[PDB]
C-alpha cells in the first residue's frame, strides 16, 4: 500500500432505544436486529410465528455510539477521512459536536474530511437512525395515494419513499425485517498529502495482439499548497510485472484528474465459467512524493462483453456475446442472504458462488428488490468466471419521481456505478425488475386516478428512461443498460415473447404443466420458477410437528406468494401420487420442483439459438422458508440444485418425448466441436434386465455451441403401454474410442404412472473426520432417492438420482462436523416407499 495509517472502528460500540438512556454492547457493522437478539430482546425471528412479535422495532428510533483514541501524531497528519462503507438509513452522524452528516441512503458510501473536529486523546462518535417508518409516515400522509406495493408487508407503503433495501419490508419469500444500523464498516484514515477517491481502468481496445487501458484516477489533494507528485501504474499477473508507467505531475488542492494510457501484448483474456480460466490482473496505482503517499489497486479481467439486442425475424434478440463468441447464459437469480444484511459471513459468501460454479453456471442476477452487493460478492464473480446482471434497486411498484428523490437516486447510481464498475464479471445493468410489466397489467388504471396514473406513467420515464440511462452512459459507457427486466414480454401475452427477455411465470401463477415449457419459448428466460418446502431439517428450525401440515398457519405463513402450498399440491398430484405423510409430501415436492424445473431449462439450452439463456428464480434464500429457492437458507442443495448442476453441464444428451414420440439432441455450450461421436441407448425394465437390443447411432459431431437432434422415433412399435410404465431409457455418448463423455436416463411415462417395485436402498458406510463415504445398492429401481442427513449444510457429490437397478453408487457427504467414531444418520428415501 502506501504511508497512510487506517483505524477499524468495529469494536465498543454500544446501543440505545431511544429515549431510554440504556445501553447495551453492540456489534458494528449489524443491525438493531441482531443486537436486541443477541441481548434476548427479541425471539428468534426465523421461529414460527414470530414475524410478528418483531415487527415493533421499526416503530423505535435507535442511537449508536463509540468512542476511540487519537493521538498527537495522528493529528498532525495532513488528513483525515471518516468513511461510512453503509448507513440504513437516517441516520445523523455527530462526532465531537459535529452533525458531520444526515445520511440519507442505504446504497451510498459516505466520506468525510474529519482532521479539524478530532481531539487528541479521547473522541465521540454517536449516531442517531430515525425510524425508516416514523421519518416516512408525513411524506405519505402528503402523498394522496398509496403505490401499488403488493410486497411492502404493511397497510402503508413507504417503501417507496426509502432508498433502503425494498426487501425489507417483506417480499413474497421474505420476511418483514425493516431493520437500521451500521451496516457496513466505518473507517478512520489518517494521510499525508492525497487519497484517491477513484481508480477507473478503463479498457479502450482489446483484440488477441494488444489490449489498450485507460488508468483514470481522481485524486484529492488536502494541502494548500501545490505538491510535485508521480503517478505510477503497475501492470502485473501473479507477482510479475507485465508493464509499468508512470506520469509527472504537479498535484492542485482538491480534485485532481489524472489519465495514463497503458498497453499488454498478447493479453491474457478472461473467459466465463466452462470456456476456460478467469484470469485477473493485478492494477495498482500509487501517487509518489519524493514516499508513497496513496495506492488503490484493482484486479482486472482482459474481455469483451456485448449485449445483442437486435431487431431480427425473431422479433427482437437478447444475448450475451463474450470476446466475440454468442455465449449462452446458464445461471439464476440471486436474491439477500439474510433477512440481517451483516450476518451473511466471508465464509457464506464464498460457499454461494462453490454452489453456482459446481452447478456448470456462467451468470447470476443481482435481482433489483435487495441490495448492490458488496465488493467481496464481485470480487468471487471475478475470480469464478460468473457474468453479472446488476439491477438498479427498483421492483415491482412504480415509485416517487420528484426532483429530490431523483437526486438521491443519482447519488447510489453513481456511487454503485464508480464502485463496480472495474470488476471483469460485471456484464450489464438493468433499470428495475418488473415495474414496467406492472404499470401495463397488473390493474393499477382501475386502482388510480387517471391524472395520477399519468403521474406515475411518466415519473417512470423521467427515472429509468432518462436518470438512469444518462448515468450509466456517463460512468459506465462500454456497458449495456436496459429499462426493466422483462422489457416488453409478458407471460400472458404469447405475441410478445419474441420480444427480448421474459418472465415466463405461466408455470406457477398461470398453472401451466411444466411441459408448457417446451411450447412457450422466450429470446431469453430471465425469470421462471416453482417453489418447495425445504426439507426437513430445516422445517425443524421453524415449524413443530403439530404445524406439519401443507396450510397450518405456521406453514402459511412462511408463505408468502398470492398463491400458495395449494399449488404445489395441484402441481405434485399431476405427477406423483400424493403421500400421506409431511415428511414423505416435503420429499417428493423438492423432486417435483427438480424435475419440472430441469424440463424446463433443458427447452431453452434445446431451443438454442432461437433462446439464447436462462436464469431461473431463485437461487438462494434469506430466512427459512417455502420459496422457489434451488438452495435454502441453511446452504442445502435441493433436488433443483442437482438437476440444475444437470441441465447446465457442458455436454448434454436431451431426450425429449412428445407426441408419442422420442427425440435425443446433443447439446453444447463447448468451444470445441466433438467429432466421431457415438450415441448409444438400450430399455432396461426395473428389475435390471435389457428389453430389446441397444440402438446405436454413429458417426455423430456435436459442433460447438449448438443444440441439434441426433435421433427420432414414435413408440408405438417399438414399446407398448405396459414397457413404459416398466423401464427407462439409458443414454450415453461416447467418443470414437469408447470414452464416455455424457449421459442420461430417460423415463416414458409420469412417476405416478409407474409401476415401481418395492425395494430396499441398502448403503456401506466409511466414515472419517469431515468425510462419509457410501456405497448404495439396489437390485431394482429406485426412484429419485434422497439421501436425508440431519448435518445443517452438509454437502453432496449426488443426491436427487435415480439408483439403477444393479449399478454400484458411490456417494461422498462431506461436513466439517463429521467426526471419526459417530457415525452419522442417514435416511435414504424413494419415490415407492412414500406410498401403500
Ligand atoms: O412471485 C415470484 C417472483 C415473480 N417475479 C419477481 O421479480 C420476484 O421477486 C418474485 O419472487
Ligand atoms: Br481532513
Ligand atoms: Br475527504
Ligand atoms: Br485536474
Ligand atoms: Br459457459
Ligand atoms: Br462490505
Ligand atoms: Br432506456
Ligand atoms: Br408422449
Ligand atoms: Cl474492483
Ligand atoms: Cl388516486
Ligand atoms: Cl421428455
Amino acid at each position: 500500500n502506501d504511508t497512510s495509517e487506517v483505524m477499524l472502528l468495529d469494536t465498543g460500540w454500544e446501543f440505545s432505544q431511544s429515549g431510554t438512556e440504556k445501553w447495551m454492547p453492540a456489534t458494528v457493522p449489524g443491525t438493531v436486529h441482531q443486537d436486541l437478539i443477541s441481548h434476548e430482546l427479541l425471539p428468534n425471528p426465523f421461529y414460527g410465528m414470530n414475524e410478528k412479535k418483531i415487527q415493533w422495532v421499526e416503530n423505535e428510533d435507535w442511537e449508536y455510539r463509540t468512542s476511540f483514541i487519537v493521538s498527537e501524531e495522528q493529528l498532525n497528519r495532513d488528513g483525515i477521512q471518516l468513511i461510512f462503507e453503509g448507513l440504513d438509513t437516517y441516520a445523523d452522524v455527530y462526532l465531537n459536536g459535529s452533525l458531520l452528516l444526515k445520511a440519507d441512503n442505504m446504497f451510498v458510501g459516505y466520506t468525510l474530511p474529519v482532521k479539524s473536529v478530532l481531539r487528541k486523546g479521547e473522541n465521540h462518535l454517536y449516531i442517531y437512525f430515525h425510524s425508516p417508518i416514523r421519518q416516512t409516515l408525513p411524506q405519505y400522509a402528503s402523498n394522496g395515494f398509496n403505490y401499488p406495493a403488493d410486497n411492502d408487508h404493511h397497510e402503508k407503503h413507504l417503501s417507496v419513499f426509502s432508498r433502503k433495501a425494498p426487501y425489507s419490508y417483506g417480499w413474497d419469500w421474505g420476511i418483514r425485517m425493516v431493520t437500521s444500523g451500521v451496516w457496513r464498516p466505518v473507517t478512520l484514515r489518517f494521510y499525508d498529502i492525497a487519497t484517491i477517491s477513484d481508480y477507473y481502468v478503463r479498457q479502450l481496445s482489446l483484440t488477441d495482439e494488444n489490449a489498450r487501458l485507460s488508468n483514470e484516477l481522481i485524486v484529492n489533494q488536502i494541502v494548500p499548497q501545490k505538491i510535485p507528485a508521480e503517478v505510477r501504474v503497475n501492470v502485473s499477473l501473479n507477482g510479475t510485472t507485465v508493464t509499468e508507467v508512470k506520469q509527472q505531475v504537479t498535484l492542485q488542492p482538491g480534485i485532481n484528474h489524472i489519465t495514463l494510457p497503458a498497453e499488454v501484448t498478447n493479453p491474457v483474456r478472461w473467459m466465463p465459467n466452462g470456456w476456460g480460466t478467469p484470469t485477473l490482473y493485478d492494477f495498482s496505482a500509487q501517487i509518489a512524493c519524493g514516499r508513497i503517499v496513496a495506492e488503490q489497486s484493482h484486479r482486472i479481467g482482459l474481455r469483451t462483453i456485448r449485449v445483442v439486442n437486435e431487431k431480427d425475424k425473431d422479433g427482437e434478440s437478447f444475448y450475451f456475446e463474450v470476446n466475440g463468441i454468442p455465449m449462452f447464459a446458464k445461471g439464476a437469480n440471486y436474491i439477500p442472504q439474510d433477512a440481517l444484511l451483516p450476518n451473511v459471513t466471508t465464509e457464506r459468501y464464498q460457499t454461494l458462488f462453490r454452489d453456482m460454479k459446481e452447478a456448470n453456471m456462467n451468470m447470476v442476477r443481482i435481482w433489483g428488490g435487495g441490495t448492490y452487493e458488496n465488493n467481496l460478492f464481485y470480487d468471487l464473480a471475478d475470480e469464478n468466471g460468473i457474468l453479472v446482471w446488476q439491477d438498479f434497486m427498483f421492483a415491482c411498484t412504480p415509485y416517487p419521481s420528484d426532483p429530490t428523490f431523483l437526486k438521491r437516486v443519482e447519488a447510489e447510481a453513481v456511487y454503485n456505478i464508480r464502485r463496480l464498475r472495474n470488476h471483469a464479471s460485471l456484464a450489464m445493468w438493468c433499470g428495475n425488475n418488473e415495474i414496467l410489466e406492472a404499470l401495463k397489467y397488473w390493474g393499477f388504471e382501475k386502482k388510480f386516478t387517471p391524472e395520477v396514473y399519468q403521474g406515475l406513467m411518466h415519473g417512470y420515464d423521467k427515472l429509468f428512461r432518462e436518470l438512469l440511462p444518462s448515468t450509466v452512459k456517463e460512468f459506465d459507457s462500454d456497458r449495456f443498460y436496459v429499462h426493466s427486466s422483462p422489457y416488453l414480454a409478458n407471460w400472458g401475452r404469447p405475441e410478445s415473447w419474441g420480444t427480448g427477455d421474459s418472465h415466463n411465470w405461466g408455470v406457477w401463477y398461470g398453472k401451466k404443466p411444466f411441459e408448457s415449457l417446451d411450447t412457450d419459448l422466450p429470446r431469453f428466460m430471465s425469470e421462471f420458477g416453482f417453489q418447495s418446502f425445504p426439507e426437513m431439517k430445516t422445517i425443524a428450525a421453524f415449524a413443530a410437528p403439530e404445524d406439519y401440515q401443507i396450510e397450518s398457519e405456521v406453514m402459511n405463513a412462511h408463505q408468502k406468494s398470492s398463491i400458495g402450498n395449494s399449488l404445489i399440491r395441484t402441481y405434485m398430484e399431476r405427477d406423483y401420487i400424493i403421500p400421506e405423510s409431511f415428511e414423505d409430501f416435503v420429499y417428493v415436492g423438492l423432486v417435483l420442483q427438480g424435475q419440472g424445473m430441469r424440463h424446463g431449462l433443458e427447452a431453452h439450452r434445446r431451443n438454442r439459438p432461437y433462446c439464447m439463456g436462462t436464469l431461473y428464480a431463485q437461487l438462494n434464500d434469506s430466512w427459512p422458508v417455502v420459496s422457489w429457492s434451488s438452495i435454502d437458507y441453511y446452504g442445502n442443495w435441493k433436488a433443483l440444485h442437482y438437476q440444475a448442476k444437470r441441465a447446465f453441464a457442458p455436454v448434454l444428451i436431451n431426450p425429449i418425448q412428445q407426441n408419442d414420440s422420442l427425440s435425443v439432441y446433443l447439446i453444447s455450450d463447448r468451444l470445441d466441436t466433438m467429432e466421431q461421436m457415438t450415441l448409444e441407448m438400450k430399455v432396461v425394465d426395473f428389475d435390471g434386465k435389457t428389453l430389446g437390443k441397444k440402438i446405436q447411432v454413429h458417426s455423430l459431431e456435436v459442433p460447438a455451441n449448438t443444440s441439434k437432434c441426433v435421433y427420432r422415433a414414435k413408440l408405438d412399435g417399438w414399446l407398448t403401454p405396459e414397457d413404459c410404465r416398466r423401464s427407462f431409457l439409458k443414454l450415453i455418448l461416447k467418443d470414437k474410442s469408447g470414452h464416455q463423455v455424457a449421459e442420461s436416463v430417460h423415463f416414458f411415462r409420469k412417476t405416478k404412472d409407474l409401476q415401481l417395485p418395492p425395494t430396499s436402498v441398502s448403503y456401506q458406510m466409511k466414515q472419517t473426520d469431515g468425510k462419509c463415504e457410501l456405497t448404495l445398492f439396489s437390485s431394482m429401481l429406485a426412484k429419485d432417492i434422497f439421501i436425508e442427513t440431519p448435518l445443517q449444510g452438509a454437502r453432496y457429490s449426488d443426491n436427487f438420482f435415480d439408483l439403477l437397478p444393479g449399478e454400484r453408487k458411490k456417494v461422498i457427504i462431506t461436513s466439517p462436523r463429521i467426526k471419526k467414531g459417530e457415525e452419522l444418520p442417514v435416511n435414504i428415501k424413494h419415490i415407492r416407499e412414500t406410498y401403500k
